[PDB]
Order: C-alpha cells, then sequence, then structure tokens
C-alpha cells in the first residue's frame, strides 16, 4: 500500500524520488567534501563531512570525494552518507516504511551488490528492495519492448539489446568513458590555452564548462579545419571568481573522445562501433528491429551533436538497405530513473520485491538469484 | 450434416481446412518456437511456446522444434499444440463438432498412428476421423484414377503406383530424403562461399533460400561447366539483416541431392531410379499406363526443373516405344489437402469413417483394419 | 588322379571345397563390396573390391552387391571375383590341376551355362568341368534314389521329382522365392515398429536376425492371436553398433511368405501347394512314393518350424490313406555340396567329364549335351 | 631429396618445422603487433610491426591482432608477415628448395584455400604444396587408422570420423566454438570478482590464466555446490605488475562452455553431443569402432578434466552395451604437426603434392581437385 | 658541418652550451635585475638590466626578476635579454650560424612555444631549431631506453614514463610545485626563528640555504621527534653581512612539501603517489619496467635524502612482489643538457630540424607538428 522509493546512484548524480512520478525529485551531485583547511572560528557549525549540494556551494575549502568510481563502489562510509542525505535530508521520509528500487550498471561485480543489499537490509532496513539493470528502466521510459540501449553517465557507458523483452546478456558490451573522463580530458587540452585547474574544486568548474559549452561535431577532420581557419566556433566562459576564458576546438575535442578513445589512450572502440559490435553480437533475424531503435540516455548522451553523429557513424558501418533510427528523447538525462518508476508502479512487480524474511533466510546472495 | 475437415500434417507445413474448398485456409510451419533467453521486462505477454507463424516472426530469439521429423511424430506434447493452433486458432471452430481426415505418409511406424487416433479421440475428441495415405489424395486431386504419384515433402519421398484405383502395396517405396535434408545441404555447401548457417532460426533462411533461388539442372555437368566457365547463373539474396550474398552452382547443386543422394552420403538412388524400379515391381500389363501417369506433387517437387528433368531420366530408363508424361499441376503444393477435401466430400465415403463408439470398442487398434 | 573340386555357387553363399569330404571347407556370403567414401588416408592398402567375409567385416563403408539373382549371374567380372577368391584364396590350389563339378538351378537360362563353361574353360582353364542340378546332388546326399526335393535357397526355390534314378522335366517347378525375398520381406515389415533399414550393410544385419529369431509357426491365424493377445512371442536381438530391438510377429510374418506369396504381391501359391502340384503332376503310381519322400534342402528350409508345417499342409491336400514325410536332415544347408561331392567321387563318373578337347571341338554348347 | 616442411597454421598458434621431426622446432602465437602510440626517441630501432613472440614480450605498447578467425584467414599481409616470420627468421631456411605442407579446418571457405595456394605459389614460392584435413594428421599421429577426431584448437572445434582411411564427409562436425572464445567468456566472469581486463594485452593474460588454472569439472552441479561451500577450489595467480588475482567457480565454468555453449549465447550443443550426432550420422556397423577411438587433439582438449568427463557424457548418450575410450595422448597439443610429419615422409605422398607446373597450367583451382 | 647549440631554459637555471660536450659551458641564473635606487654619482657605467651572474653580484641595489614562472615564460623582453645574455656574452657565438635545440615542459600552453619559435627565428634567427621534452632528455643522458622520469626543477614536477621509446601521454602527470615553492616554503618557515627576509635578493640567500643545508628526512615523524628532542640536527649558516643564523627540524621540513603538498596548501599529492599513479595509468605489462627504472633528474632531487625517502614511499605503495630501484645519478642536475648534447649530435635527429624555409612557409604553427 506504502509508495515505492526509486534511488538511481550513478557515479556522478544521484536521483531519488517516489514511484509514480514523472521527474525526480531529488537530484544531487554524489560528492562527499571534507574541510582541507584549518578552522579558526569557534561557535559556527562546522561538519566534519558535506554531502550533496552543501559540498558544491561550499568547494573552496573542501576537498570532493566521489564514492563511485566507474560504476562501482570504493568508500562505502561516503556511500552512506549519500544514501542518509538522499532518504532522510532530501526525501524526508523513513526507509523503515518504504520500499527501494536501485540501480546498477551491467558486468559489475558481485560484492557491489551484495554489500549494496546489506546496506538497505541492516542500516537503512527496508521491508522490501530490488536491483535492476539501467538499460532495461531506459527501454522501459522509452515505452518500447525492443531496441538497444547506449546508457552513458559518469562513470559507465554500457550498450544493452533486448528484443521483445528478452535480453541477449552475451551481447551486452561495458566500456569505462563517460563523462568524468571528458572532463578529465577537458582538463588536460584547457592547459593548451593557458587555463590551469588541479584541484577537484575546479573539476566540477571543468564539469560546468564541459555541461555549458561543448558539442559533438558532425564531421571531426572538417570542424577542426574549421577552427584552424576562422574564430568562429570560439566560446567564453565567466569563472565563479572573474576570469573569463576563451575555448576553439576542445569544445568539440572533448566529446569525440566517445567515438576515438585513443585521445585518452585506450585500446577501446568508440561508442559507434560498440553498439554496432553489439548489434552484430545478436541473431540476424532481431538486428533490423536493433537497427531502428537505438535508444540514448544518460546526460553523456546529451550533446546537442551526438544524435546525428551517431546516425551517420551508424550508417556507414550497417548496409545501406537498412533504416537506422536514433532514439533521443529530450527527457533522457533522467530515463533511468523515469523507468525505475514505472517498473515499480506496475502491478506484476509486486512479487518480485525481495523482502526482509527471504534476506534473512538466504543472507547476502538472494540478490543474485531474484534479479540480474 | 457438418462439414468434415482436412488437416495434412507434414513434417515442414500444417495446411487446415473444411471438406469441399478448393484451397486451405490454414497452411502454416509446423515449428514450436520457445526462448532460448533470458527474459527482463515484466509486464510484457510473454508465453512459454510460440507456435506457427508466431514461431516464424520472433525466431531470433527462440529454439525453433519440428514435431514431425521425416514423417514420423518424435514430441507429442508439441504436436498437440500444432492440431491446437490448427484447430482453435487458426480454423476457429470447435473440434468435437466436425469430423477430421488426417494424412500419413506410406511404410510409417503403427504406433505413430495409433497415437494419432488416440489423441484426436482422447484430447480433441471427434465425432469421426480417418487417416488416408497422402498419394491417394494426390491421384485423387489430380482427377485421374491411375498412376504413379512421386509425393516429395519435408521429410518422405514416396512412390505409390495405382491403378484403376487399386494400390499395389509391395511396390510403394519410401526414401528418407526431402525438403528438409536439402536445407540441410544446402547449409552445408553455403560454407564453401563464407556464409555461416548454425541456428535453427538461419535453417528458416537457408529454408527461404532454397525456395526462392534453387532450381533443377537438366543436365549437371553442362551446367556445372557453365557456372565455372561464367557468372551467369550467380544470383543475389538480401538477409534479413542487410547483407547481400551470391550463390551460383549451389542453385542446382542443392536438388541434386534428390537425383544424387551420394552427394549426402546415401547408399539410396535417386527420384528417377526410385520412380523407375516402382514401376518395374508392378504388373507388366499396367506398365504402359504407369508410365504417361508420372503425377508429381509436395512442395519439394516445385522447383522449376524437376519435370523436364525427371522425363528426360525417365526417357533415359525406360525403353523408347513407350510414352513419357510427368504430370506437374501448379496446384500440386496443396494437393494431398485438395484430395482428401474431395475425399471428404464424397457420398460413398460417410460410411468408412471411424467413429466414436468403435474407437470404444475397439481400443487403439481400430485403424489398421479400417485404414490402410 | 587328382582330386576334383566340388563348387556349389549359390545366390547368396558359395560352397566350395575336394570331392570325398564330408563338409565344405570354404563356406563364404557371394559378395562384392567396393568403397562408397572417399579415401583420405595413404599408405595403408585399400583395395578396390572387396569379395566374402572381407566384404562382411568392412561391409560399413562398402556398398555390396549380389552377382547371382535369382540364380541367375548377372555381373559376371563380380562372379569372376567370386570364383578367383573361391580357387586362390580360400582352397588355395591351382585351378588347372583340378576338375570342378558346379551347380545350377531347373530352368535356368541357357546363356548362364554356357558363359559358366566358357569362364572355367577359359579363364580357370579346369582340365574337366560338369554342371549338375542341385535336387539331384540333395537326392545323393539324402541317400535315397526316389522322392522329391524342395530345394530353396537365396534366389530360387524348386521342386524336382526323381523315381528310381529318372528324374521327370515337366514336373519340375521352380518359384522365385527365397531367402533373399524373406529378408527384403523383413526390411518392409521391420518398418512398423519404428526400424529402419535401407543399406546393403543393413540388409545383411536383417538377414542375421531372420537368421537368428524367425520361425514357421504350425497355424498362422492362432500364432496371430497368441501374439496379439501376450507378448511371450517377442524377442529381443541385439544390433552391431548398441540397440536393442524387439519383434513379435514378424518372427513368424517372414517365412509365412513361403507360404502365402500374395504377402509380398505375387500370384504364385505356396511352397506346399507347389509340391502337391508337382506330385500331381507326375505318374500316379509313383505318387505315393513321392509321398513319403519329401527332400527339404538349402538355408530357407532351415526355420525350426518348417516340417511340421509342410507335413500338416501336404496332408491337408493329399488323400488320408497316404502317409506324408517330410525328410529333414540337419546337414540339409550344405548337403547340395555333399551331394556333389558324392556324385564326384563315383566311379561311374569319371567318363561324364567335360574334357578340354570336347569344349575344343564343340565350342560353347556341349554343355547342352553332356549335362541337363 | 630436400626435406619438406610442416607449417600448423592455427588460429593462435603457428606451428611449424621439417618433416621427419618428432616435435615442432618454431611454436609462436600467430599475432601481430602494432604500435598504438607516439614514439619520442630517435636512433632506437623500432619496427612498424612486431611478429610472434617479439609481439608478446613488447605487448603493453601494441595491439596485438589475429590473422586467423574462426580458422579463416581475414587479414593477408598480417598472414604473409606470419609464413615469412615462420620461414625466414624462425626455421631459418628459404622456402623455394623446400615442399610445405599446410593444414585447414573442414567446411572452410574455398577462397581462403585458393589464396593460399596462391601465397604460397607466388610469394614464397615452393616447389610443392600440399593442404591437408587438421583431423587426418591428428588420426595419423595416433597411429591408428580408424576412429573419431575432435580437434579444437584456438577458433574451430571439429568432428571428423574415419574408417578404415576412409572419411564420412556427411558426418563431419564444425563448431565456432574454441579457446578464444573460452579466454573471451573468461574476460566476462572474470569482472565478478573486480578484475577488468579490456586490451588485447591483458586477453594474453587471461588466456595465460586459462591455461594455468583452468580445468574440467567432472560434475558440473557438484563441484558448483563444492565452490559455494568451501574455499577449497580457489586458487591464485600473479598478475606481471604485482597483484594477486584470486579465482574460484571460474576455474570450471570457462571450460564448461565447450559442453554448455548457451553460457555464450550459442544455440550449438556441446562438444558430447556432437560427438554423438556425429557417430550416429555414420553407418550403423563403423559405429561401436568410433565409440572406442575418439581422439582428442588439440590445446583447448588439454584441459585436466576433459577426458573423463567426455568418457562420462558420451557412457551417458551411448547405450551400456558399448565400450567408450577417450585416446588422449600427452602429445596431443602438436599431434596435428606429428601427423603431417608422419605423411610428408610417407613414400606414398610423394606424387600427390602439388607441384608448380600443376599450378601454372590450373591456376589457382588445382587445390579443389588434388587435396581435400 | 655547424655544431649545434643545447640550450636548457629553467624556470631558475640556463643551462647553455655545445652539442657532443659533455657539461654546459654556460650554466647562469635565468633573472634580470633592475635598479630601485638613485644613482647619485656620475661617469661609469650604469645598465639598465642587469643579466645573469652580473645580477647576483650586485643583487643588494636589483630588483630580480624571473622570467619563467612555473615553466610558462611570462616576460618575453627580460627573455629576450636572457637568451641574449646566454648567446652573445657567455657562449660568444653567433646565433645565425648554429641551429639551436631547446627544451620544454610538459602540459605547457602552445602560444609559449609558438612564441619561442618566433623569437629563435626572427631575433636570434638560426639556421634551424628544434624542440623537445625535458625527460626523453633525461632518459637519453640515462642512457637507457625504458623508465618513467621524474624531472622537478625550479618551476614544474612532472612524470613521463617512456617504455622502449614510445611515451604515454595519458600518463604524463604535471605538478607546480618545485624549488622555488619550496625556496618560498622556507621562507614562511624561516619566521618561526626570528630571521626575516622579505625582498628578492633575501630570496637568493634563502635559496642558497636550501641549497646548502637542507636534507630529505627518511622517516618525517621520527625527525621531528628526533629534532624536538635533541639539537643534533641544528645547522648555522653565515649570512652575507656576518649574522650566524641556526635552524633545526627546517632542514626537512622544506623538502617534505614535496612529498607533503598540503604544507602550502595544495590539494595535490606528493611526489611519491603522482609517480605511482602515473605509473598505474600505463599499461600493466610495462608496469613492472616502470618500477625498476624511475629516473630522478633536475636541481630539486638533490637533496641527499630523497632517493631512499622515494624508494621506501614507491616500495610501499607498490607491491611487495616487485623490484622497485631508483636511479639517481650524481649528474643528474645537468641530465636534461646531457641528453640534449646526445640528441642533437645524432645522426638520426639531422632531419628533424625545423629549418628557416619551413618556418617561413608555415608561419607560427610547424612547431606543433614537427614536435612534441
Ligand atoms: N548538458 C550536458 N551536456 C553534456 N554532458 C552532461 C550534460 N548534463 C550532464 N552531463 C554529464 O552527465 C554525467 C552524469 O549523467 P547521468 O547519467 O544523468 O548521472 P550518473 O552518471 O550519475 O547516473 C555528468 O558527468 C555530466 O558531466
Ligand atoms: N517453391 C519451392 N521451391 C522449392 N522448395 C519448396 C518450394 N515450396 C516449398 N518447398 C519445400 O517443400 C517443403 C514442404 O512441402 P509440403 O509437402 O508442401 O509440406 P509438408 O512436407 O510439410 O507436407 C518445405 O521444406 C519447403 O522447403
Ligand atoms: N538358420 C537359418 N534360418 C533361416 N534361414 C537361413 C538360415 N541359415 C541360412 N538361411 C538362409 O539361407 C539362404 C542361403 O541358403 P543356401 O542354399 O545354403 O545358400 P545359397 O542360396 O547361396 O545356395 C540365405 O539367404 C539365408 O538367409
Ligand atoms: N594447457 C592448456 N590448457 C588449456 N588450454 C590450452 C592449454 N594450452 C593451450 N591451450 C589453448 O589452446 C589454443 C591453441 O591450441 P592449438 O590447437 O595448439 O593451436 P591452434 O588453435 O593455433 O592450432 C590456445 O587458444 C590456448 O588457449
Ligand atoms: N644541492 C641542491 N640542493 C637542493 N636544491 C637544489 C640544489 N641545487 C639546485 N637546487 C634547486 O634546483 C632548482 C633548479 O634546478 P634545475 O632543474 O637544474 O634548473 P631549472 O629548474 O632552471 O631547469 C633551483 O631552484 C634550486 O633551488
Ligand atoms: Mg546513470
Ligand atoms: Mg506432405
Ligand atoms: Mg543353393
Ligand atoms: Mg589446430
Ligand atoms: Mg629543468
Amino acid at each position: 500500500e506504502t509508495t515505492a522509493l526509486v534511488c538511481d546512484n550513478g557515479s556522478g548524480l544521484c536521483k531519488a524520488g517516489f514511484a509514480g512520478d514523472d521527474a525526480p525529485r531529488a537530484v544531487f551531485p554524489s560528492i562527499v567534501g571534507r574541510p582541507r583547511h584549518q578552522g579558526v572560528m569557534v561557535g559556527m557549525g562546522q561538519k566534519d563531512s558535506y554531502v550533496g549540494d552543501e559540498a558544491q556551494s561550499k568547494r573552496g575549502i573542501l576537498t570532493l570525494k566521489y564514492p563511485i568510481e566507474h560504476g562501482i563502489i570504493t568508500n562505502w562510509d561516503d556511500m552512506e552518507k549519500i544514501w542518509h542525505h538522499s532518504f532522510y535530508n532530501e526525501l524526508r521520509v523513513a526507509p523503515e516504511e518504504h520500499p527501494t528500487l536501485l540501480t546498477e550498471a551491467p558486468l559489475n561485480p558481485k560484492a557491489n551488490r551484495e554489500k549494496m543489499t546489506q546496506i538497505m537490509f541492516e542500516t537503512f532496513n527496508v521491508p522490501a528492495m530490488y536491483v535492476a539493470i539501467q538499460a532495461v528502466l531506459s527501454l522501459y521510459a522509452s515505452g518500447r519492448t525492443t531496441g538497444i540501449v547506449l546508457d552513458s553517465g559518469d562513470g559507465v557507458t554500457h550498450n544493452v539489446p533486448i528484443y521483445e523483452g528478452y535480453a541477449l546478456p552475451h551481447a551486452i558490451m561495458r566500456l569505462d568513458l563517460a563523462g568524468r573522463d571528458l572532463t578529465d580530458y577537458l582538463m588536460k587540452i584547457l592547459t593548451e590555452r593557458g587555463y590551469s585547474f588541479v584541484t577537484t574544486a575546479e573539476r566540477e568548474i571543468v564539469r560546468d564548462i564541459k555541461e555549458k559549452l561543448c558539442y559533438v561535431a558532425l564531421d571531426f577532420e572538417n570542424e577542426m579545419a574549421t577552427a584552424a581557419s576562422s574564430s568562429s566556433l570560439e566560446k567564453s566562459y565567466e569563472l565563479p571568481d572573474g576570469q573569463v576564458i576563451t575555448i576553439g576546438n576542445e569544445r568539440f575535442r572533448c566529446p569525440e573522445t566517445l567515438f576515438q578513445p585513443s585521445f585518452i589512450g585506450m585500446e577501446s572502440a568508440g561508442i559507434h562501433e560498440t553498439t554496432y559490435n553489439s548489434i552484430m553480437k545478436c541473431d540476424i533475424d532481431i538486428r533490423k528491429d536493433l537497427y531502428a531503435n537505438n535508444v540514448l540516455s544518460g546526460g553523456t548522451t546529451m550533446y546537442p551533436g551526438i544524435a546525428d553523429r551517431m546516425q551517420k557513424e551508424i550508417t556507414a558501418l550497417a548496409p545501406s538497405t537498412m533504416k537506422i533510427k536514433i532514439i533521443a528523447p529530450p527527457e533522457r538525462k533522467y530515463s533511468v530513473w523515469i523507468g525505475g518508476s514505472i517498473l515499480a508502479s506496475l502491478s506484476t512487480f509486486q512479487q518480485m520485491w525481495i523482502s526482509k524474511p527471504e534476506y534473512d533466510e538466504a543472507g547476502p546472495s538472494i540478490v543474485h538469484r531474484k534479479c540480474f
């Protein structure tokens, strides 16, 4: 009878809210900030850890740590702080009266999911829980039942093909190139113009620059020729303390690492070749249905040139007699949460929750038999 | 007073409909498809088994099984599913208000016919039923009363000679080389050009290639020399996912196994030698009447070179003073069903049905004494 | 002074040895096996043709051909191979130093005997050669001078009556129904239980099943009722590759074609009616002497129910005041060879040999004037 | 008079040497490594491509490509580099003074063999060459003349039955599941414990882990329960840079794809069912001789549990009255080369070489008429 | 034919000389001194700018400015004065008859290199020039071909790993903590004992104190406990105008900022953690070769405790099964110049010079293409 909770815990953003809602109520950066300087004035309330937007608003005196790196949780006390801020401070609800739905990247370690279930059932003890694949939730929010999903966020870019509600786990392909790698590459290439960013507070500034000013070029070499010829692609950004920086080709050299990973020295292929290899790893008779239903999700797929570039690259890779369609909804930044809210509100989902007595009888192993 | 049903249950196609009609209403492939992958999307209607054209339209996530192999039913639950789909889903009628006429290849096991009678009288309990030889139905649909019928379908190629309505059971010859063996030989020889088809879904693609592009050469060695000299016999086929394949001699090397079974390592002779030996096993005074009435039936005899090749081979085998005629009607793919509809509509057939009280008094043994 | 050779060349077994011996030294199947597959290993000595027991021991890669069909030699190069294997490989003697006695079925073509004489005198050139009727040799081996002989082997079942050493050629009957026809009928009726045998190697397996497990029922309808009531007549046979088959009425439905030829669609009467009609075709005053001396010979008369069945059928056909005796010795499988060894060792036989100068002066026509 | 060369060009290892030798002199991995980073130091000799063990010793800065994928050569310049390294750098001989024997997988494209002949006669122009089936060479090195060979290497697992030097091409089965697929599955399942291997250099590390630590379980469910109960099957491996990884059930979950291909989403059956279906596709009278001569060859059959598991599975599949023997010699990793050295040293093989004038007269089509 | 010039223009020292020499002839501090007082007496030569050792010898009446700050040239007229003093006053040669090799820190602005090329080709116009990375020259002077170089000078501390002559640009790390920052930290912490230094002339005195008296402690806490317990680590320095100062823990608190940057409020990690992260950012198979070839260069590595401390910290960070070696040659203060002299004397380098016609055709953009 109670309302379930949907909490997408991504590598860079935590999106939590109630099932049945259209948009998540709490979208906050998953960071933990700790003071790196000395406190000299007594009386003022100084906490040992700042979580969420409070870490963002005070980041000039804080070291910021991400509890999740490449979809894998590394710090568990910081992850508990993120979950406590999500439940008690943002959603303002008691977790013991609400089932919680959580998301997880494919090809993740088992101990991550086991410790997630242990924390959900022993520290924030819920009546029930479930762990779902993010690309299945993206396909749920897309409204269709078939297609291949490229979900790229802050740590993980994964392609999962699903045909008529049936997933193909041998064709699920995961690449560890996402928005944090693009932010680091933008930091590396911003030193060519004389702008130096080294701190974790400056990481958020470079990430804001990447969110506001970067775009995907349709043709890379033509865009470098255009940038070298005239200064028409140069854009200006205002730093928080007063300086104005100007960037040229670095607007489109940063997300080009999504298509050319050798910019950061990785042997893997681009996201278009990842999608094509995931499609050709499937059975033949479904491949056409995977060609016309390329579903994009995640914030990293929110550059305003990525759909046409993906369409062009897959059309160059696929045979010319096949129709290529890239599904890029405007709400695809939060589509994992929207699909989780759709899934948790279904009447055919209520018997597939992992309840507390099943956890007590099974221990940290039920989540590998009731979830994928 | 009620209309009888005619259901030709072949090894690769089920053709069911009403007696007195010219064409069968329901022609669907006799396959049962089961999901070989995992289901990840709840709420979507996913059945445990897909039967008929639904298995064909979703074959990329299904393992397809044929319930009938070489004219013998191996899986009986799958055959019950086939009959349930044929009666309730395709013909949309209740089987308890309609007598059902079924077909059977000659020299079949007795347990197949006994279990067919048991399922038709205890699961789909009919007022009456009859089991008929398919070649007699092909002769009924041909409109003549004498001739030797070569019926070749998906599992069984059988020659049955009938003179003036009298069948000769000692000259009935059965060969287990038909369209599925030709399809498997086509998947074997398609690897010479670099095309790999190993799944059961790809077997349907190879079967479609064989149906659309294969033909019987009039002279095999001359066609081999023509295909080796110039690329004029090469044809292109578009795969369901986009690739275009090209085949040369494999258009006529595939049905040449009908005339040279040693292509698949079988000691038996070709269909022309089978027909000639079946004619030579009969009485001499009827042999001329069997020479001018060679009736072709079944889908495997639907290649556009098989009538002239059979005429040439039998004319080479028979003495030159006798007239050889191959009767190949354009409707011979469904001629067993057409002859079943002709036989079931006859007024002289209504007393030869096996009714329910006769089955109750005799048990599963009446069909060996009321049918041949 | 030299020892003569006796070589019974039957349709399914060649039995060769020396005159004066009690049992033939070389009893081997008259088959020629040729490889139907491709040879991939070099150095391993692979012959083009395998003859005799070597063809039986390697029959899984060989097509086996019988040079003699229904008592008539159809392949003469294969018959040369059979005779060469009989002389040089089995008997290990030079044919030019030994006269050879051969057997032949009655009512045979004259060209068969003429070509036999030509091959014996120009390829395996003997000092002398004689051709004898097999039933006269069976009467020689029986030790009596009167009686009617039913000799049934692999191709020919013939009845020959002889009274006091005088044969009656107008009462000699020949029927082309023997052990190979029974093997083909068992091959046909084994498909009712789901066992499929189609190759020439499997024909030898069915022949072994017929030799080991088949028997002649005393009353056919009573045995049908007994087999239909209880499964007490069912016997199990172990196949060469591991399967165990079980047969019921087919143990006695197979040799019942000897008494009911209409099982294989032949208008001729059974062996008992052939024997009775051969007896009543003779003179009346000898008929009683033919009633008490029914001599059985050949392997086809080796079923363990045939003597009592023949006695019952002839006693039903003959008048009740005549004594009917069926002479079935245990050595009747080789009795033609035993009578040939008896005849060739006689001192009154040495001037009825056809020598080489008589063949040189007369050509291939002496065998019609010195032999019957 | 000159010594012939035997060069087994497998999908993952090239084994080249002289005819008449017991072990191949040059066993090197068939990879071509190219630098993926930039070169900053001049004077140091930096080649554009590293072939063989030099690519293995410098793989941390190289992208490694296999010229042969699933037994089919995809890159021909890289295969020319492989052959040049095999002839000039490893064997240290001139190919124009030595005939060369090559091996090839069954059911391969014809263009692969034609181009193999073309490069062997026009770039490394030999006096003569021959292309042989690898399973025939494995049976040659086994010392026997009959048996069914399961040869599983890096790309191709094929079953070929040969009886008395006669192969059965209709029973030859090819499956595209071998050691590279097992290596990719081990990279897939190594992410469950937190170990990430995505580069081509790390694929060699995972292949070394699979070679050193993996084994075939006799019972899969019992071994899974044993691994889940206690940590007695866990083994530790030292990475090349210092970390120690520990694996549990993944020691036997990796080669279980050989018996359960559905672990990588493939519809085909396991190697034991493939062997049983290849035996049952043969003639019956040879099947017992195929039951006791199961010959294992290739490196993929080098797990220390595969012979007992294959024996158990085939004994469960075969009837209990047949003796099942799995022939697994300790030298079966190089047995294709050993059989090639045996075949090339035979005196009966010297006339079956394809010489240079025959190739000049016939063009690149003689290899389909002088080889199988 | 003419001798090339090697000019390492560091942030605090300019080292210029001829190619092929072992030691640089001109090592002078890169400062420009300007008079801050009033000249009251006339006649003798008082220059407006004093460059080099003349600025050091008269620093009591001069304000000293560094033209290079953190590896980036800020004052270009002062840099032209530095280059003019290096060419015409120290080396006493004409720059128009000698090619010049220049060094540059990694991750530097492009405009610095472009203006360097413009000044060297338009003000001190050379026949040819080249810009090289300092760490590649340090690896050249070390004599080895692999290893990771930590080059720490006056403005830039950078780690560059090179494996077999191939650099990895994604693992190159730059930290703006070097000898000038340590000098400023010593200027800050010298006020605790009552010694006040505020002027630019006193900064050279504090730099001399840091060069003569400072050392790296092996254990920091034990050394602070030893300094707090007894005054055994206290050392005395004589000021240029007479006073004697004594320092205690400040001998090892100053270079500890190299390992603990939080002493000057910097969020970055120490040089040992930077080296370990640069090794861990590389591929796995080269990391062991980077563990045993840690190459130190620059004057900031001239403390007589830094090699053992770096060995201890990396051995604590790396796994214990790896060998850690810190290569610290005694000539590593000038090793960038030594490697430049080695590189400029190579015969394989003479075609990679950027000549004057290429500069005239390309303008200020060729140096980003012919150099890294
Ligand atoms: N407008 C935008 N353009 C480009 N990148 C964006 C934009 N908005 C967000 N991102 C990137 O998306 C990443 C997070 O996306 P999302 O998948 O929604 O969160 P998470 O990865 O935490 O699940 C961030 O690293 C951010 O850099
Ligand atoms: N036009 C065609 N050309 C060649 N083969 C065909 C054609 N149409 C059908 N077939 C083959 O005929 C087989 C089935 O024939 P049919 O006798 O009608 O069905 P069934 O064998 O199930 O009774 C199929 O395997 C199919 O491959
Ligand atoms: N024990 C037996 N029972 C039944 N039939 C047998 C037996 N032994 C042999 N036969 C049959 O006898 C035939 C051959 O008999 P025989 O006359 O001795 O040889 P041939 O006919 O070659 O002269 C064979 O076809 C075989 O099937
Ligand atoms: N001891 C071993 N255990 C398991 N697998 C092995 C072993 N040795 C080799 N292999 C596998 O065998 C494959 C190659 O086997 P082989 O047939 O000798 O070479 P190729 O396939 O190139 O002809 C390699 O992929 C390797 O992973
Ligand atoms: N013996 C020494 N002990 C400590 N530091 C030194 C020593 N010698 C030089 N340095 C420091 O090294 C720095 C310059 O080193 P170097 O790299 O040779 O010059 P540059 O940085 O100008 O290229 C100076 O700032 C100086 O403080
Ligand atoms: Mg996400
Ligand atoms: Mg049919
Ligand atoms: Mg006989
Ligand atoms: Mg191999
Ligand atoms: Mg320096």
